[PDB]
C-alpha cells in the first residue's frame, strides 16, 4: 500500500495551511508579533516538507492545483529560526536555512489554534523521535 522501503525523510505536508510573507530582515533574536502585527501578506495553499538522502527540501503550492508552485531547499543542516508570540497573540512563525548563510522568515498559522496544532505537531512527529517513529 505503501510501506516498503524506509528512509530518512520526515514527509510533512497539509493540504489546508497558511502562511505570511515579509521581507528577510532581522537585527535581533526575539520577535514580536503583538507589535509586528501582519494581515496583509497571508497566502493560503498546501506546504509540505521532504528529503532525498543527503538533504531536504521543503515544498508548496495548493492541495487542490494551484498555479505558480514553489519551494525553499534545505542543506538539511542549519536547521534554525523558529518562534511564535513573544508576547502572546494568536500565530506563528517558522523559518529555514541552507549552507549557512540563505534563510527565509515566513510566518504560519490558521483560524484556529487546535488545527494550526495538529498540523505542526505532524511535522515534528516526522523530525523527532518522540510519539513514534
Amino acid at each position: 500500500m505503501a510501506a516498503e522501503l524506509e528512509y530518512e525523510s520526515v514527509l510533512c505536508v497539509k493540504p489546508d495551511v497558511s502562511v505570511y510573507r515579509i521581507p528577510p530582515r532581522a537585527s535581533n533574536r526575539g520577535y514580536r508579533a503583538s507589535d509586528w502585527k501582519l494581515d496583509q501578506p497571508d497566502w493560503t495553499g498546501r506546504l509540505r516538507i521532504t528529503s532525498k538522502g543527503k538533504i531536504a527540501y521543503i515544498k508548496l503550492e495548493d492541495k487542490v492545483s494551484g498555479e505558480l508552485f514553489a519551494q525553499a531547499p534545505v542543506e538539511q543542516y542549519p536547521g534554525i529560526a523558529v518562534e511564535t508570540v513573544t508576547d502572546s497573540s494568536r500565530y506563528f512563525v517558522i523559518r529555514i536555512q541552507d549552507g549557512t548563510g540563505r534563510s527565509a522568515f515566513i510566518g504560519i498559522g490558521f483560524t484556529d489554534r487546535g488545527d494550526a496544532f495538529d498540523f505542526n505537531v505532524s511535522l515534528q512527529d516526522h523530525f523527532k523521535w518522540v510519539k513514534q517513529e
